[PDB]
């Protein structure tokens, strides 16, 4: 081993620790809350760990140690205090016991010990292991894409390039974890590892990587946003996707296969527009069969089998479509010429057709992106420089066949590809790369998709929700996956539920040609197709809210937010009670349907809807039905048309007109859906949607403020839109403004100031008059947040809103202030009254490996059971089952006038 510390000297640029064994480590102070520790037997102490291949030159760190400056180091002292050596500055006391050589860190502003070694660094069996104290309330996140998982206390996770895309695998590892205690750690290695968060000993956390040295960055911070910002300053801020990357893509090969005319009901038969059924054959599987060769452009008596025909199908079905990959398949290619240049020209023609239709082109790549000889290529080589500058390609997907060796391979490849898009375009195209097999740093270039799974199975949704949440907790906000899987299909219900929740996620890939049916939003019956569209249109309408939380994700909280990120004071937000839900940015709680459980009316039964905060009203997005938080709801009846989504009362949600791609967005309009509740605020981000210029200041922000009464209360409402700050290519200064304000009664008065001058508002007599004029207001009892969903579901889904339209104005030179007297948005709050009812009798009076069921005698319009101090409600009968254990059970009844006293604790 290492032995006692004999000494810690302040050398020129770092602190040099000398151990009894003669082994040395360097501590580098980078800022007042971040330090590198490196124990290097070699004594070389090189800046960068050795990659898997010398040609791998992409670095884990995006900022060199020298770019952090010497100041923190200058303001760090080393003292000998008898039993300890101590390094101290304004941020950190870093304390080493001399004999044991154990390190602990005190965070000075908190005046707490955040990190404590409980056993020394071990180098046994060509592995480098740290051992840390784990506290009873300490929770852990990170590791990258940890398939099926986000919260790691009491578990071990593999920091391994597993190439396992299902539950329990790691699609994209990251040697980065953090503690709720207030520390994050990056291990400065390309080597695989294993982190054990007290799987067996719950007072001990061990972190192991293969190899012979120990190199790590420790950062301390009092907020989850600050931990990620530290990881981001260190390894790279996430890339901001272009607008189009938030829209569903279509991925398939259209250059390779043959379609053969077959009987309806033949296995793999697809109906085409000519009324006939065809089966697809790879050229190797065709044998003696007669079929039609596909092409990208459908120029060879083959149009319905083309890539263009798919773009035409998305248009005909009125489905949003952002981007298209037409070479996604093994040996597919993107042309049928005798040359790379011939092929690039065929791709260019497909790109012009796609762009005419508002769709961008990407390429899949199973290989290196450059010819052997760039000036003299071969047919069937790749040339990303030409694909980009001749053919106009803007996006890339990295197949496992390219990046599958993991670790340094993927980051080098993605760093390379990203640099090519920006240089070849002079920054007119920002990177849009979807990858996997990532590492620390990947997020600065690429988002991830979760790989190959089977859809049309509820497990496809169940495992994916925590997958998304953990990837985002690991400093990768750009996360996505196949729409209903690359394999399987034939389950309408699962197909509908997949589109539903992926509305509130970054990247949606229609990964076509391997499944039990085509992979499109229109693969099922009219009902599925009409719900799919409703939910894709809702995403398109939410694009201003979506883009603003994406900008926030570049240097802050990710877009998919673990409940703990938005409610850090609630135990429930940190555990598996939060594994199947999340906040989509600040304002929406998404609790997807993930199983086939139904009542006798055919609705899905949704158990375990965690609504945080006992003081907070939650509003059903679609219906307006209000719910009180501090509770987990069981038995929430969800029909097929619906996915459980609740607005945080107080929310401001920037919206736009429904659209099928970014060029259909009306840039001379702006719209705000608002749920006034005290004083709330939003920062709307925007830029040119496509270039690197956002990195060089070419963006604008608009700050919106709602200053209204409390949930369900009457008062003055003042909505303010502050002057837009910043500019960018094709910025539109002149815009008309809509406010939709959820309200239960017609208001007393509505006035407006624009840049300090009144604007006379007339009251509309009807919806038609309101939607035709401006400088108007209107109390609308038939306000439909999503008309497509009203019409798909067969419900009106009418809410009451106060809607306010202002004429076009300069958003840069003039603010907006709307004032509403007699503003109220009131409905009955479910679980609104938790006050003891004296007149309600306290409730009177199947075990498996870990599923306890509890029963009692019938008082009460429902009951509530407290399960280890967590309140489960909406229990509509006299039994309830609690599972997912390795516990205590107080119940109470619920009448029309509050609850009963809690029964005594049962075990
Ligand atoms: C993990 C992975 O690479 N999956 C891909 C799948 O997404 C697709 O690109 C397919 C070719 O159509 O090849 C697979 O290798
Ligand atoms: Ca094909």
């Amino acid at each position: 081993s290492v032995g006692a510390i004999v000494s810690i000297e302040k050398a020129e640029k770092n602190f040099v620790i000398t151990y009894a064994s003669g082994k040395k480590a360097q501590i580098s102070i980078l800022n007042d809350h971040l330090f590198r520790y490196h124990l290097d037997p070699t004594g070389k102490f090189e800046e960068y760990p050795t990659p898997n291949d010398p040609k791998h030159v992409a670095k884990i760190t995006a900022k060199t140690m020298a770019d952090y400056g010497t100041q923190a180091f200058e303001q760090t002292n080393v003292t000998d205090s008898g039993n300890q050596f101590i390094l101290e500055n304004n941020g950190l006391k870093i304390i080493f016991e001399k004999e044991s050589a154990l390190m602990k860190v005190l965070d000075k502003k908190k005046n707490q010990v955040i990190l404590e070694e409980t056993a020394p660094l071990s180098f046994k069996n060509d592995k480098a292991t740290q051992t840390l104290k784990q506290s009873s309330q300490e929770n852990y996140f990170g590791g990258g894409t940890q398939n099926g998982r986000f919260t790691h206390k009491g578990t071990a996770i593999q920091i391994v390039n597993t190439n396992n895309w299902v539950d329990g695998g790691v699609a994209s590892p990251n040697p980065f974890y953090w503690s709720t205690a207030g520390y994050g750690v990056v291990r400065n290695t390309w080597k695989p590892g294993n982190y054990d968060f007290g799987s067996h000993d719950p007072q001990t956390t061990t972190t192991t990587h293969e190899g012979t040295d120990f190199d790590a960055f420790y950062f301390f911070n009092d907020s989850s946003a600050g931990i990620l910002k530290d990881y981001y300053e260190l390894t790279g801020k996430p890339a901001l996707m272009p607008e189009y990357g938030f829209y569903e893509a279509h991925l398939n090969a259209y250059n390779r296969d043959y379609w053969v005319k077959v009987a309806e009901g033949t296995a793999g038969a697809v109906k085409f527009e000519d009324g006939n059924f065809y089966k697809e054959y790879q050229p190797g599987d065709l044998g003696n069969l007669n079929g039609t060769l596909e092409s990208l452009n459908g120029e060879k008596e083959n149009y319905q089998f083309s890539a263009r025909a798919v773009i035409d199908r998305y248009k005909k079905n009125d489905m949003p479509l952002g981007w298209f990959l037409p070479n996604d398949g093994y040996g597919a290619g993107y042309g049928q010429t005798d040359s790379l240049d011939g092929d690039v020209q065929n791709l260019k023609e497909f790109t012009d057709y796609a762009q005419a239709n508002g769709v961008e082109v990407g390429l899949w790549t199973q290989s290196n992106l450059h010819p052997a000889d760039p000036k003299n290529p071969k047919k069937g080589e790749r040339d990303i420089a030409k694909e980009v500058s001749v053919a106009g390609v803007k996006a890339l997907k990295t197949d496992v066949a390219w990046v599958g060796y993991g670790y340094s391979f993927g980051l080098n490849g993605v760093e390379d590809a990203a640099n090519v898009f920006v240089k070849e375009t002079d920054g007119a195209v920002r990177p849009m790369i979807v990858s996997l097999d990532g590492w620390a740093g990947t997020q600065r270039h690429a988002g991830i998709w979760t790989g190959d799974q089977t859809g049309g199975q509820w497990e496809y949704i169940r495992f994916h929700i925590p997958t998304y949440i953990g990837t985002s907790l690991s400093g990768q906000p750009n996360v996505g996956s196949d729409m209903d899987g690359i394999f399987g299909g034939k389950n309408k219900e699962v197909n509908i539920r997949d589109f539903q929740w992926k509305t509130f996620t970054p990247v949606q890939l229609n990964m076509d040609g391997w499944g039990s049916n085509p992979k499109t939003p229109f693969a099922f019956d009219q009902e599925a197709t009409d719900l799919n569209r409703a939910y894709l249109k809702l995403k398109s309408m939410m694009m201003p809210y979506n883009y603003s939380i994406a900008k926030e994700s570049v240097d802050g909280l990710p877009m998919v937010r673990a409940m703990a990120l938005e409610f850090p004071n609630e135990g429930t937000a940190y555990t598996k009670d939060s594994q199947y839900q999340y906040m989509w940015g600040p304002n929406l709680l998404v609790a997807p349907i993930y199983n086939g459980n139904q009542d006798e009316a055919g609705n899905s039964i949704r158990d375990g809807i965690y609504l945080p905060d006992e003081k907070q009203v939650w509003v059903d997005l679609f219906t307006g039905e209000k719910y009180q938080g501090g509770r987990v709801l069981n038995g929430v009846k969800t029909p097929l048309w619906k996915v459980p989504v609740f607005v945080k009362d107080g929310s401001i949600i920037p919206m736009t007109n429904p659209n099928n791609n970014p060029k259909e967005i009306q840039r001379d309009q702006r719209s705000f859906l608002i749920y006034p509740n005290g004083a709330t605020s939003f920062n709307m981000y925007e830029d040119d949607g496509i270039s690197t210029s956002y990195e060089a200041g070419q963006s604008a922000t608009t700050k919106i403020n709602s200053q209204g009464p409390k949930s369900n209360e009457k008062g003055d409402l003042t909505v303010t839109i502050e002057p837009t700050k910043g500019s960018y290519k094709d910025f539109v200064d002149e815009r008309s403004t809509t406010l939709d304000l959820l309200a239960s009664e017609a208001p007393e008065s509505v006035t407006a100031m624009v840049g300090g001058t009144e604007v006379t508002l007339k009251q509309a007599a009807n919806k038609e008059e309101f939607l035709a004029g401006t400088n108007l207001y209107y109390f609308d009892k038939e306000f439909q947040v999503n008309q497509y969903l009203s019409e798909a579901s067969g419900e009106k889904l009418n809410q009451s809103a106060l809607s306010v339209k202002l004429a076009k104005q300069s958003v840069t030179a003039k603010d907006v202030q709307i004032t509403v007297k007699g503003f109220i948005n009131k409905g009955t709050v479910d679980g609104g009254n938790t006050t003891v009812d004296d007149q309600l009798t306290i409730p009177a009076n199947k075990t498996t490996p870990s599923s306890l069921t509890l029963q009692w005698d019938q008082v009460a319009t429902s009951y509530e059971v407290e399960r280890d101090g967590t309140v489960f409600g909406n229990i509509q009968t006299n039994t309830a089952t609690f599972d997912g254990f390795s516990h205590t059970f107080r119940v109470r009844a619920v009448g029309k006038n509050g609850v009963s006293e809690w029964s005594e604790p049962i075990k």
